[PDB]
């Protein structure tokens, strides 16, 4: 099997941060990467814990939401200490991430979310979880993992919904310029949400809203990602005097 890694892009001027998916790896902003790479933006991906491992249960036992936020805090300064300007967004995952780190941490220009965050009631991610296991251990010979999953993943699925409750609340402190895209045939996540999100931001100073008709969740990988590359870079490029 092989382990994704976190990886870099060197830029000039301004450099942007990739949040990945809740059983993602950075694998999944491999596009969206490259086409900022292609239009001169610095890039950096890391690898949230206990994913991108042969062990799916890793997710559940070596990873968690405070984890997950120190790693993308410490992405941001990673970035913010090099660049004149830094972007900072993810999937729904990454993207609660990204919503706190707007509201919290220093020197961010913008950012936003290629996703609906994971709230409570608003999710359809324990079949994906189990049908991910299985495929993982399939291709890796291991046995099969349902029971000890059913074990934890509820319990994490409530740390996550709980830690992206305290993101929600604080979203009149983001002020930055903020993106929103989401999937139209979202499986994963209730794509409503993203109004929401865009209708709590009343202190950002613009918020742009994207909606990708017909496809499926991972809008950085599947057909949509061509036009959410065009329309992060249109976003980006706002900031230009």
């Amino acid at each position: 099997f092989r382990k994704p890694q976190p990886f870099e892009y060197e830029g000039t001027d301004t450099g942007v941060v990739l949040l990945h998916a809740y059983t993602g790896s950075p694998n999944d902003m491999n596009f969206m990467a490259r086409a900022l790479q292609r239009s001169g933006y610095g890039v950096y991906v890391p690898l949230f814990s206990g994913h991108g491992t042969v062990e799916p249960l890793d997710i559940l036992t070596k990873g968690n939401p405070d984890i997950w936020w120190a790693e993308s805090s410490a992405a941001v300064a990673h970035m913010t200490a090099k660049y004149a300007k830094v972007f900072v967004f993810g999937l729904s995952l990454g993207g609660i991430f990204a919503m706190k780190a707007l509201e919290t941490l220093p020197g961010i220009t913008a950012g936003g979310v290629f996703s609906s965050p994971i709230l409570p009631g608003k999710h359809h991610l324990v079949p994906g979880f189990l049908k991910y296991a299985e495929y993982m251990n399939r291709l890796a010979g291991k046995s099969d993992e349902s029971t000890q999953i059913l074990a934890y993943l509820p319990g994490q699925l409530a740390a996550i919904d709980q830690f992206a409750t305290t993101v929600a609340a604080d979203l009149n402190l983001v002020k930055q310029p903020t993106f929103i895209g989401q999937a139209g045939q979202d499986e994963l996540v209730d794509g409503r949400l993203a109004y929401q999100l865009r209708d709590a931001l009343i202190n950002a100073a613009r918020v742009d809203f994207h909606w990708y008709d017909d496809a499926k969740h991972v809008i950085t990988v599947n057909s949509a990602h061509h036009a959410l590359e065009e329309d992060v870079i249109a976003f980006m490029q706002q900031e230009n005097e």
